[PDB]
């Protein structure tokens, strides 16, 4: 037994709802997801990209600037806000925004400042790494 049910909504959005077997969530706090034998964890999603490994068939990689996942005997639930896909609308665009978001980064002081920025912007590179995938997988 390695297969179980796990949804995945944000706002008004379908990203994941059906069978699975192994989903990567790699955000900043903890590079784990939901496997068929997770701990109880009922806290709030990291935000950035994640990989899901559909029960049979092919994978898929979505992405999420943060959101609550609970887990239960069989099935796991998360609701998020800022939903995307590895390939949403515009492929490239999505470099130009991590050009722009380095200019906001170039300068700055303080200890929680500018160094906060920085999570929201690596937030936005998360995606960068779905879109490239989506490349490769066709």
């Amino acid at each position: 037994a390695m297969t179980y049910h796990l949804d995945v909504v944000s706002a008004e959005q379908q990203m994941f709802s059906g069978l699975v077997e192994k989903i990567q969530v790699t955000g900043s706090e903890g590079e784990l997801g939901i496997y068929p034998g997770h701990a109880p964890l009922l806290t709030a999603i990291k935000p950035g990209m994640i990989r899901i490994v559909k029960q049979h068939g092919h994978e898929e990689f979505i992405y999420l600037s943060g959101g609550i996942l609970e887990v239960q005997p069989g099935n796991v639930t998360v609701l998020a806000d800022t939903a995307i896909r590895g390939q949403d609308l515009d492929e490239a665009r999505a470099m130009e925004a991590k050009r722009k978001a380095e200019e906001h980064i170039s300068s700055s002081h303080g200890d929680v400042d500018y160094a906060q920025a920085s999570a929201e912007l690596a937030k936005a590179i998360a995606q960068l790494r779905v879109i490239e995938l989506t490349k490769k997988a066709m």
